[PDB]
């Protein structure tokens, strides 16, 4: 609801000052997907949230074929589910999506990037106009001290 | 380690004044087995490392058969591999899995059996922080999120 927020705002400024509309391109990475996949999240539904419009999800056929040799047959039948992007590659997924998305320093083609590869991220916001979209991982955390605890001192 | 650091300083009070000692006593409740087996998350794992110490691992005999009736075969034999705890809770004496550990943790109000608790359930964990001396985990749900906008995003607008 609070990053509902904060996204609306950002969302913004890719339609306005980058010309990206509805529905948005987003190309999710092999990593993204085993994430998902292993942990139950549903990626789909988890993107048109937080784009909040109609999002085509694709997978490139270098992170799908990656996908592919994991044989983590549950990952690559959700693969399967997305729309592929055809890319004319023979490379790692990181750099094919890199390649893809990454036109002379521009968007050219107004990609989303929902990747777990933070190294792939960073050499993404190079690049102008490039919204990036991940999962942060589940954590067991242990409430502060109680002030009952408190005052037994 | 940010974390273990201050976590470090919390179990110092319940070992101090509360005399909680290796190896914790961890009620694990239906909820909090549930989601780690939908999540994936290495239950035992994690109560071992945010506690910084071995830790026997328990659930209490209503909150396994709450795991039964879910009919979820992977949380029900998640939740088997842990120590039971046997509380005398019956058809005579039923009662929900919050009920069932808040009167195995709250004995007149003092933690008697210096129970740490894990618990997704919110309501439980209020309740229980009533009593002094009671150590509280839970999980956070893996979440999708947006980068805020790029620098280089910014300077083009
Ligand atoms: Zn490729
Ligand atoms: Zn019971």
């Amino acid at each position: 609801q609070k990053r509902a927020k904060s996204y609306r705002k950002q969302l913004l400024v890719y339609s306005h000052t980058f010309k990206f509309r509805e529905p948005y391109q987003v190309l999710v990475d092999n990593q993204l997907v085993l994430e998902c996949n292993n942990s139950n999240f549903n990626l789909p539904s988890g993107l048109k949230r937080t784009l909040q419009a109609d999002v085509k999800v694709m997978i490139t056929q270098c992170c799908i074929q990656a996908l592919y040799e994991t044989r983590n047959d549950g990952a690559i039948n959700l693969a399967k589910q997305f729309e592929r992007r055809r890319c004319n590659h023979s490379k790692s997924p990181a750099e094919c999506i890199e390649s893809v998305v990454n036109i002379s320093g521009a968007n050219k083609h107004r990609y989303v990037v929902a990747s777990q590869d933070i190294d792939l991220r960073r050499k993404l916001r190079t690049v102008p106009g490039v919204p990036l979209i991940h999962l942060t991982r589940s954590v067991m955390v242990m409430e502060p001290l109680s002030t009952a605890s408190a005052k037994a001192s």
